[PDB]
């Protein structure tokens, strides 16, 4: 490896010396304000920093051999996609709530396939007559024109999970300001104490034993 990426490894290594807590996120598929509103929520509680895969595994593994701490290691198994270091001082299940808890609603994507049944509901949209009344039918949902707005007819599944979500419904939904995807940094795994959390231990779990320390 070229200097810039030893010297970059230091830093990465840095971080993860300086808290009990370590964490590896996904930050992959996060829009612009979807980003700032999850900056907002975990601003002044954790540290996190972005870098390239290889470059985070390796910094993974040399610091678990600089601390005497090789059970540190292991979190390199987990890094995939959008990767991102992430330290704290809030022990492995509060990090859990607030990033899994507190997601930020986002549009759904045309041409993505549908995490769960999208829906939308019965009522006025507001808006003016014109296109959009056509743009609506077009898309399989049902709308009229009713005290001069307007207005979808019923609630309705508009597209099921594991379907893909066609361009002119997606962009039907977001003009409605529908934002059935929920998005934000998503744990890999989370290490403390010679311990390494998976999601699954932390989410049935819930909390730790004893709370704090």
């Amino acid at each position: 490896m070229a200097p810039w990426k030893i010297e970059e490894v230091k830093t990465l290594k840095g971080l993860i010396k300086s808290k009990p807590v370590v964490a590896i996120v996904d930050m992959m598929d996060v829009p612009a304000p979807q980003l700032q509103e999850i900056r907002d929520k975990i601003r002044d509680k954790v540290k996190l920093r972005m870098s390239r895969n290889t470059l985070i595994i390796r910094a993974l593994k040399e610091a678990a051999e600089e601390l005497n701490n090789p059970k540190l290691a292991e979190l390199a198994n987990y890094v995939e996609r959008g990767a991102a270091i992430l330290v704290t001082d809030m022990n492995p299940f509060k990090l859990y709530k607030l990033l899994e808890e507190n997601k930020s609603p986002a549009p759904v994507r045309g041409g993505q396939i549908a995490p769960c049944d999208i829906k939308v509901e019965k009522g006025s949209t507001g808006m003016p007559p014109g296109p959009f009344l056509g743009e609506l039918k077009s898309v399989g949902i049902p709308a009229a024109i009713e005290k001069g707005k307007i207005a979808i007819k019923e609630d309705k599944v508009v597209v099921k999970k594991g379907e893909v979500v066609s361009p002119k419904l997606a962009a039907v939904l977001d003009r409605l300001g529908i934002k059935p995807i929920k998005v934000g940094l998503n744990i890999l795994a989370v290490y403390e104490d010679g311990i390494i959390y998976t999601p699954d231990v932390l989410k049935v779990d819930e909390e730790k034993l004893l709370a704090d320390i």
